[PDB]
């Protein structure tokens, strides 16, 4: 939005202080300042949607994979039970 601002602000200096030629002549300049100022403000507003396409997929990404850390830690959990149980007997079978 603050680049219509700009353009106005420029645009309005032309007049304001100076008094050219022929005002038909500025109004060319002012269609090509125009011309700019949308490419400008097309590629500003492209931004956001490729933002938000970026956005969605690392929320999600970020979900998924987080998720892993839970499974993972639930194998610890199971380590850590096993080691509080105490071992007994295979050992005999694997000596002999």
């Amino acid at each position: 939005q603050e680049l219509q601002q700009i353009h106005q602000y420029i645009m309005a200096l032309r007049e304001e202080y100076f008094d050219p030629s022929i005002v038909g002549w500025t109004v060319k300049y002012y269609e090509l300042e125009e011309k700019i100022v949308s490419l400008i403000k097309n590629l500003l507003v492209a931004l956001k949607d490729f933002h938000s396409e970026y956005i969605v997929s690392a929320s999600n990404f970020t979900s998924q994979l987080s998720s892993q850390v839970e499974q993972f830690l639930h194998r610890n959990i199971q380590e850590y039970l096993s080691i509080l149980t105490d071992p007994d007997g295979k050992g005999k079978e694997k000596i002999a």
